[PDB]
């Protein structure tokens, strides 16, 4: 059993939470499908053009916008910039999808470069992990002695997860208030998208600033990368750090299974 | 400095990646775009059909593609087993983004859903890896006794990462080779794709099982469900060591530079 059999209430647990969202909005994708169907036929109607046709157009649309034609005036997909942005979402192992590689050269290039950079990506926010650890636990030495006289002390798992979730609920706000005059989004739709990038999920369907034209392009592009460098960092530091306070709960609760159960 | 500031060589060597991978195939885009233009101004022409309407119809489009109709006859993107595989890309942080919440509620129970979720399967990811390694080292013993006869032994880093990656490699060849006859995509598309998806990076462009019908549906579901959870497993096995190995290696250069640039 030990830690290892937890995957029994993993499954079940993926299951449940399928189940739910089935449950939750299924309507709404059914209305989706409905009426995009219903233009369907609206638009081929009132333009009498053939469903072959459609399929033909659509299908390598897709094909293209796969090499990145995102439908709205955007920045070309790769550059100096591009490119960068590309690998920045690469080496985080975001994978927000939005560039893709077409050449096979390319392709290759890729896995090498995931390879030998994903790793270090990782390791550098372990190092920041770190970083994070030891000065926190410097700041609350300070605060000790400031309030005396006006590992080091280690803060324990609990402390580090309450004020790490405080950091990354504080800068998801600040994020979220300066996307949204920006992209135009909600501020839930801009927590979510904060969330996705953050926790290294990358959905793509929200993406950050990919538009051509932004005001002072230069400086909110490096705003939105050293914004979204220390959400994932954030984010990941929480993850580890709830990661081993649920194992030591999963551990204290399958005890006292098998104390009780014996 | 320390291992603090590799963030220097960190940025030197995106933008290094950057430039090179510009080089090699902003031809490819140009020639993409140009030809994809150049057929816009075809369909046009020959439908008679104008630009507003073009983009009202492509934009929208892509909105009812985001809520999930990839334009081939497709699985559900959502049922009990299309939430069941949005979810196991969610909890494993691969994110491909084939299927996206759509109602805020749907989007708050995902905020949840991650926070609860993708840390234990994190955590589950290092169990594997406590189980590789021991197992590993149990069979060594085996092995060593066997030739004798016929952490405990805590194998080196080197070999770890060595049969790790030979692990790796192989089980994408089974992979590629199970995914090619079926997906039909190419041995280096598969590949690829093995590689995006066990990575954690989730492209999305190339994606696992989505068509509506697949010959042994529930077969070939589970065989596909198990070899992405094994690759994922491995390749973020993989990760984390050679993240140790370069560190040592870092560690090293950086004290022969300390030693021998002195100030
Ligand atoms: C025989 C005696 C049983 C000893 C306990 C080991 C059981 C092996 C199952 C390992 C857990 C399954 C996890 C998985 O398959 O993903
Ligand atoms: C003043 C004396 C210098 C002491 C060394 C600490 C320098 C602080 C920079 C930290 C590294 C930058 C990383 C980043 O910003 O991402
Ligand atoms: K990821
Ligand atoms: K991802």
């Amino acid at each position: 059993a030990r830690f290892l059999l937890l995957a029994a209430l993993i499954v079940l647990y993926l299951l449940g939470g399928a189940a739910v969202f089935s449950a939750l909005e299924l309507a709404h994708e059914r209305q989706a499908k409905q009426r995009w169907e219903e233009r369907l036929a609206n638009f081929s109607r009132g333009h009498n053009l053939s469903r072959d046709e459609l399929r033909g157009f659509l299908r390598h649309y897709e094909e293209a916008t796969r090499a990145g034609i995102r439908v709205d005036n955007v920045r070309p997909r790769w550059d100096f910039t591009g490119a960068f942005y590309f690998v920045g979402t690469v080496v985080s192992t975001i994978g927000f999808g939005m560039t893709t590689p077409a050449t096979v050269g390319g392709k290759i290039f890729l896995i090498f470069y995931g390879l030998v950079g994903c790793p270090s990506t990782i390791l550098f926010f372990n190092l920041f992990l770190e970083r994070l650890i030891t000065i926190i636990a410097y700041i609350m030495k300070s605060c000790h002695q400031r309030q005396l006289r006006r590992a080091g002390w280690k803060p324990s798992v609990y402390y580090v997860m309450l004020i790490l979730c405080t950091a990354s609920i504080l800068i998801s706000c600040c994020a979220s208030a300066m996307y949204t005059p920006i992209e135009g989004w909600s501020y839930f739709d801009s927590l979510y998208f904060c969330f996705v990038a953050f926790s290294t999920i990358g959905f793509g369907d929200l993406v950050s600033s990919q538009n051509a034209h932004y005001e002072s392009q230069g400086l909110y592009r490096f705003a939105n990368f050293v914004f979204i460098l220390m959400g994932v960092c954030c984010i990941y530091s929480l993850f580890n750090v709830i990661s081993i306070l649920i194992k030591q709960s999963l551990n204290w609760i399958l005890r006292k299974m098998d104390s009780g159960c014996c």
